[PDB]
């Protein structure tokens, strides 16, 4: 009932934490406001630890049942595999936290025979036992941000050994199942071209659309042990072998319901019964679940027409408009009924007539123009954190550059063109790091990709009028400029002089440095080359980059 027991042990680091911006002239020139910037830290884990733990209250009704049971059906036209121990450790990023039984993600990367052996009697154990508690850690999240303070966020997560087993047991259901349930509106299936494609065309099948999106108030604490138990018994709809179905119904009373949590040195900080942060089923789950209470909360609602996309805990609906009264009434009751099932709002949900103005994801749809003056839909989002982010990773070294990963989500925009690409391919021109491969996050997965090879991967997942866009909304652009002024970011005129520069000096280079000079930044030229299609760009392996949601899941690809 009670999403968090605590005994009063303090939820420690476990080395030094930074929550200041660093001053030098390479970051500063990004961004003049350094004092904005900050990361957080364990202490605020205590303020974030009051957020996290209340009491759940829960009813269901025939709404909740019947989408179940819809649910569960679709669920049981699916054939999961078990993953060998072999295929498992390839998943395992390799900077994993490592066990404390003895070794590390590069043993289990290795196939250490310590490490494959320990994970063998870790699986027997979850076999032979379906009772016992499995430990887990939690630890304050270390996350940069931009002031108005945000308390860190907790992350809990078990040993790499039980990680392995999770992938052995649950990685193939996680990564097909979702999709079959939950159809085309699952939202990790997309590439970010595809989310508007998808987005766009329902609202324009609607013939008077209303949507709106809906944020719940600290999601992962409002999942029940009963819902936990009820995602369960959909994976078990599978078909499953029999040691899977074994496996899957322990780490669900083991780990999945709840357990006990140990901070960084070993104390007991106390008792989980929502959901983990750190399992390999969290974005499933989370996905699966929101879907069925906001489905079902639909249905309570009576909203005609509806189609939704959800990604975890991240709720968009688009439906038929029954009048704008009635509209503020229906989302009243939609909200009654989320709130009965334990998902209650963070904000009160406000109905939209208008996509561009919904948020979903922390993005919205806008509109430009590619270089034939046609209309082009592209997602975006306000640029602040990715900035304060970027200022981060150019005064610091991280495992993770987010940069990167916005650069790819977001190519389209103008403020991903004109300034992450052009701070940070001046900055590896600099360091002559242009061939070196970075890890970035794509839907929770760890991704190694080299930065010579953005054009094609820009190309293939948004098109080439990626590289043309102009004439962007008004509104969109009132957000950078509001942005750039919070945070004292340089205007276009600085930052197209400077992507001139950094153009030509790709271009002596030749090869694929020359191609990324050619495409990346010929908005930044008067004269403007052809661009005609990158033949490298139907090359790419990127079969893989867009199928599932992994937050919190441990994977690496590639
Ligand atoms: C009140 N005003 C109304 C016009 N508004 C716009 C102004 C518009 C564009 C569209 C607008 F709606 C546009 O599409 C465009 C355009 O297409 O330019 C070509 C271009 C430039 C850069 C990239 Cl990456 C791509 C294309 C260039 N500009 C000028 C501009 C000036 C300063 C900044 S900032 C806040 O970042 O310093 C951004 C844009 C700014 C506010």
């Amino acid at each position: 009932s009670m999403s968090y027991t605590w005994t009063g042990a303090l939820i420690t680091p476990c080395a030094a934490e930074e929550s200041k911006l660093p001053i030098n002239a390479l970051s500063n020139s990004l961004l003049r406001h350094h004092n904005m910037v900050y990361a957080t830290t364990s202490r605020s884990a205590g303020l974030r630890q009051k957020k996290v733990t209340f009491d759940r209250l829960q009813v269901l009704d025939d709404h909740y049942r019947d989408v179940l049971k819809e649910m569960k059906a679709k669920a049981s036209t699916v054939k999961a595999k078990l993953l060998s121990v072999e295929e498992a450790c390839k998943l395992t990023p390799p900077h994993s936290a490592k066990s404390k039984f003895g070794y590390g993600a590069k043993d289990v990367r290795n196939l250490s025979s310590k490490a494959v052996n320990h994970i063998h009697s870790v699986w027997k154990d979850l076999l032979e036992d379906t009772v016992t508690p499995i430990d887990t850690t939690i630890m304050a999240k270390n996350e940069v941000f931009c002031v108005q303070r945000k308390p860190a966020r907790l992350i809990v997560f078990p040993d790499l050994g039980v990680r392995v087993c999770e992938k052995m047991a649950l990685y193939d259901v996680v990564s097909t199942l979702p999709q079959v349930v939950m159809g085309s509106s699952y939202g990790f299936q997309y590439s970010p071209g595809q989310r508007v494609e998808f987005l766009v065309n329902t609202w324009k099948s609607k013939k008077n659309p209303m949507g709106f999106s809906y944020d719940t108030r600290c999601f992962d604490s409002t999942v029940t042990e009963n819902d936990i138990r009820v995602e369960e018994s959909i994976y078990q709809c599978c078909d499953l072998a029999p040691e899977a179905r074994q496996a899957i119904k322990s780490l669900t009373e083991r780990l999945y319901i709840g357990g006990p949590l140990t901070n960084s040195k070993g104390q007991n900080c106390g008792y989980r019964r929502c959901r983990a942060s750190g399992v390999l089923t969290t974005s499933c789950g989370n996905t699966l679940t929101c879907y069925l209470k906001a489905s079902a909360a639909c249905r309570a609602a009576k909203l005609q027409d509806c189609t939704m996309l959800v990604n975890g805990d991240d709720l968009v609906v688009i439906c038929e408009s029954a009048g704008t009264q009635e509209d503020a009434a229906s989302l009243r009751v939609f909200t009654e009924a989320m709130t009965r099932y334990s998902a209650p709002p963070g904000d009160p949900p406000q109905p939209e007539y208008d996509l561009e103005l919904i948020t979903s994801c922390s993005s919205n749809v806008s509109v430009a123009h590619d270089a034939s003056g046609k209309r082009v839909y592209y997602l975006t989002r306000d640029p602040t954190t990715p900035l304060a982010r970027a200022a981060w990773e150019t005064a610091r070294h991280t495992p993770v550059n987010s940069w990167l990963g916005n650069i790819i989500m977001y190519a389209p925009t103008l403020w991903a063109r004109m300034i992450l690409m052009t701070h940070f391919f001046s900055i590896l021109l600099a360091q002559e790091q242009l061939e070196k491969a970075l890890d970035c996050q794509i839907y929770g997965a760890c991704y190694s990709i080299e930065p010579l090879d953005l054009p094609q991967i820009i190309e293939r997942l948004h098109g080439l009028s990626a590289f043309s866009l102009h004439s962007y909304s008004p509104g969109e652009i009132n957000r950078v400029a509001s942005c750039l002024r919070k945070l004292g970011v340089p205007p276009l005129r600085v930052w197209r002089h400077r992507a001139r520069s950094v153009r030509a000096r790709l271009l002596s280079q030749g090869g694929r440095a020359a191609t990324c000079g050619k495409y990346l930044f010929n908005w930044a030229v008067k004269t403007k080359l052809k661009l005609t299609p990158i033949p490298a760009a139907s090359q790419l392996d990127l079969s893989g980059w867009f199928v599932a949601g992994y937050s919190g899941g441990d994977i690496y690809h590639s």
